[PDB]
């Protein structure tokens, strides 16, 4: 129920070997935003790598300020593989 629907799939570089849980990556963005444990679409969280679909409908928002810095929450090495429906 965003403004547009932007659903996607993005994984990043880190996971429970580096130092990120599951708890980890979703309290951060449902604790930052209004994003909530079970607003988030589906939340992986590997080894050395985690995937999570935020319902969101409004990017560029992370990317501008967080563009340099980043970190286990914020997109620190991840890419698009999933697609707005």
């Amino acid at each position: 129920m965003a403004d547009v629907g932007d659903m996607q799939l993005y994984r990043i570089e880190v996971g429970r070997d580096d130092g990120v849980e599951v708890r980890h990556i979703v309290g951060a963005i449902a604790n930052e935003g209004d994003i909530s444990s079970r607003y988030i679409g589906n939340i992986k969280l590997f080894a050395s790598h985690s995937t999570i679909e935020l319902p969101k409908g409004m990017p560029g928002e992370v990317l501008q300020h967080f563009t340099r810095t980043r970190i286990l929450n914020k997109p620190m090495n991840m890419q698009l593989l999933g697609d707005a429906q």
